[PDB]
């Protein structure tokens, strides 16, 4: 029963990290409008964000294996919360102090994210630890569109972008206490495995595909809500609560996508795994371009494209788990998915919302100022990502064409 507590314990951290991740995206148009920067600064305020997250999740992953977990683990919860409501009292004339506050956030939520599982799963046993895990990661899409839902609704509520950030940390800090009281006390070269891995192909090219399906993710899931309203401004607090309700069904209803869709392609082919994800992606690609051409006209139809296209972009994740399982033989999956991670985020979400900014930013510099071009600017550099998820569907065909040849090879390896 202990176990089961500091499961759950762990799992209502993740759903608060993830929480605090997406509430500064939930509000994003306040931040602008408040600090006055445009969409470039933005960007950074996400971009920023992820590279410190991916530069601190080995330094973590490695301290866990050579330190305590429990320590580390609450000394980051109480971090971030800490910083998360100290960047709330920020002025007006700084802003790169907030840029700081969200790199320091994402530092401690790499070191959360990066040692909770592990615990989660050292706690557990193989069928226990696999349900517990999913629970885990079953906190994620929720974490998201409880993160939407509450920016804009403390936003309605309170009446100013402040008490955005100053509602999450008091749970960090009760989270933090929980997991330093209930969770039983812890208890316990790359050269090679990286030139095999890089000889790797199978692995190679659905890393690359990971990468364009985090570059989609990060980029659409910061920018629909502001993109959003600057389509109610032009065509004449909801957009976030629906987006966030949105998030967490699709989230919720990916997986379930996927399972079906790989059980029903197994009994037919080898491949299920890899073609399934890239059938997937070009689904998803097609609809997130309907979103734009939807959301000119109309909203209910945005809503519903985005539905969709989430749906079918977020399908691929326990399948890119598997293709990774199959093809790395066991003494590799520590270094496999470490550097997958870390491949993921910088082609990923690091630069994909700076560069979305960017792109806007341009775009808007080339013609007038006005309302309408600024959503057709958010449009046009938003149009970007369809072609990236579209890219990713084509490696996810290419690592389908390796797929047999190297899970054959990791299982004669392996049986040797
Ligand atoms: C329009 C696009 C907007 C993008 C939305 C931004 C919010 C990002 C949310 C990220 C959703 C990732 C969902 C991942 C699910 C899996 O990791 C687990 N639920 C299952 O893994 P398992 O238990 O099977 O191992």
């Amino acid at each position: 029963e202990k176990r089961k507590a500091a499961a759950a314990i762990l799992s209502l951290g993740n759903v608060l990290n993830y929480l605090d991740r997406y509430t500064v995206a939930g509000v994003l148009l306040d931040i602008q409008q408040h600090f006055g920067v445009k969409d470039r600064g933005a960007g950074l305020l996400q971009s920023v964000f992820i590279c410190s997250f991916m530069v601190a999740a080995p330094i973590f992953g490695y301290l866990g294996d050579r330190f305590n977990r429990k320590v580390i683990l609450s000394c980051g919860i109480f971090f971030w919360s800490a910083v998360t409501f100290s960047s709330s009292f920020i002025p007006q004339q700084y802003f790169w102090l907030l840029v700081l506050s969200r790199g320091l956030v994402g530092i401690g939520e790499a070191s959360y994210s990066t040692i909770a599982p592990t615990i989660i799963g050292d706690l557990f046993t193989k069928n226990t630890r696999t349900l517990m895990l999913s629970v885990f990661y079953f906190a994620i899409p929720l974490g998201s569109g409880l993160g939407y839902i509450t920016g804009s609704s403390v936003k309605q509520a309170a009446g100013d972008w402040h008490w955005a950030l100053r509602v999450s940390p008091v749970l960090g800090m009760i989270t933090g206490t929980l997991i330093l009281i209930l969770v039983p006390a812890t208890k316990r070269s790359w050269l090679r495995d990286m030139k095999a891995l890089i000889r790797n192909r199978s692995y190679v090219f659905s890393s690359l595909a990971t990468s364009a399906v985090s570059f989609a993710t990060g980029a659409l899931g910061m920018w629909i809500p502001l993109y959003l309203h600057r389509a109610q401004v032009v065509q004449k607090a909801k957009d976030s609560l629906i987006f966030g309700a949105i998030t967490c069904f699709t989230g919720f209803l990916g997986v379930v996508t996927g399972a079906g869709a790989t059980r029903w392609c197994r009994l037919k082919t080898q491949r299920a795994d890899p073609l399934v994800c890239a059938v997937g992606m070009l689904g998803s690609a097609i609809f997130i371009c309907l979103i734009f051409v939807a959301a000119k006209s109309s909203i209910v139809g945005a809503y519903i494209c985005i539905f969709v296209g989430e749906t079918l972009l977020f399908s691929n994740w326990a399948i890119t788990a598997d293709i990774l399982m199959y093809v790395v033989i066991p003494t590799r999956r520590a270094t496999a998915v470490a550097l997958q991670s870390f491949t993921s985020h910088l082609l990923g979400d690091a630069g994909s919302p700076y560069l979305i900014g960017f792109i806007s930013d341009l775009i808007r510099q080339s013609t007038k100022d006005s309302p309408l071009w600024e959503f057709l600017s958010l449009g046009y550099a938003l149009m970007l990502c369809p072609f990236v998820v579209v890219l990713g569907g084509m490696f996810f065909l290419a690592t389908a064409l390796f797929f047999v040849s190297d899970r054959a090879r990791a299982e004669q390896q392996v049986n040797q």
